[PDB]
């Protein structure tokens, strides 16, 4: 079976920081694939993380290739599209979906954090869903390696999409790399369960962030969530993070472990 390797694009799936993501179909085996296409005149590390990547809740990463200026990564192609367009505005989703993916979710971040690795990232629309609605983590062009030779590098760069970004990203010279990514998983969930997110940014500056740290949960987004779910993200939305949650306890969390939904 030759000619395994020969692509025929058709669609813009869309946009990122450094190029534009269109799908390709194969021409004998007829097999779909992503193909990220960036104009050189970062990639190269982004590259080198997706090289180490092997797990069922990461999108798969099948190779590179070059062409004087261009690089392309070529990479599984996910038919559900994104998270970010299974949240309806102002509702968001059926709390038993939104369980299921923030499961899928916590396996994909435990995953990385195993191999040392953060996203830096996490949102709805670096969240890709395949043909039987699995949850894959997508674009790793921000994220890096804070563990190496069971040696913790803290981090120090600001980065990643502010309504998404932890607090102590915008207080602290340094930080610790797992609770950002804790924090942003809980960010994606208040949007799953409430079809809005609950500020422009963590920072003192911010009316919503000062309301939600002084416990007004009858506001909105925290009134449309139940009491159980709520009650996780108190544990996950903390200001310290070293007082966060982690997720091993985030795994032990009444509504994480709630039956919810039946089988397919
Ligand atoms: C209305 N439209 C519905 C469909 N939609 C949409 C459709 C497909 C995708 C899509 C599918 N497989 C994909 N596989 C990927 C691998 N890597 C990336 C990346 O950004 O790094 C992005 C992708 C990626 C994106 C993303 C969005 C775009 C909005």
């Amino acid at each position: 079976v030759p000619f395994v390797e020969d692509w025929d694009l058709v669609q813009t799936l869309g946009e990122g920081a450094y190029g534009e993501v269109q799908l390709a179909v194969n021409r004998v085996t007829e097999e779909a694939v992503a193909v990220k296409i960036v104009d050189m005149k970062n990639i190269k590390k982004e590259i080198c993380i997706n090289k180490m990547l092997n797990h069922e809740n990461v999108v798969k990463f099948y190779g590179h290739r070059r062409e004087g200026n261009i690089q392309y990564l070529f990479l599984e192609y996910c038919s559900g599209g994104e998270l970010f367009d299974r949240i309806e505005p102002d509702i968001g989703m059926p709390e038993p979906d939104a369980q299921r993916f923030f499961h899928q979710l916590m396996a994909g971040v435990v995953y990385l954090h195993g191999i040392g690795i953060t996203h830096r990232d996490i949102k709805p629309e670096n969240l890709l869903l395949d043909e039987r609605d699995n949850l894959k983590i997508s674009d790793f062009g921000l994220a890096t390696v804070f563990r190496y030779n069971n040696r913790e590098r803290l981090l120090n760069k600001m980065c990643g999409t502010l309504p998404y970004v932890a607090p102590e990203l915008l207080k602290r010279r340094e930080f610790h790399a797992e609770p950002v990514d804790v924090w942003s998983c809980g960010i994606v969930l208040t949007a799953m369960l409430a079809g809005e997110l609950p500020w422009d940014q963590p920072s003192d500056s911010c009316q919503e962030y000062s309301d939600w740290k002084e416990k007004k949960t009858y506001l909105n987004p925290w009134k449309k969530i139940d009491s159980a779910p709520l009650a996780l993200l108190h544990k996950i939305l903390v200001e310290n993070p070293s007082a966060r949650i982690t997720i091993p306890d985030i795994k032990k969390d009444r509504w994480y472990n709630k039956p919810l939904k039946k089988g397919a």
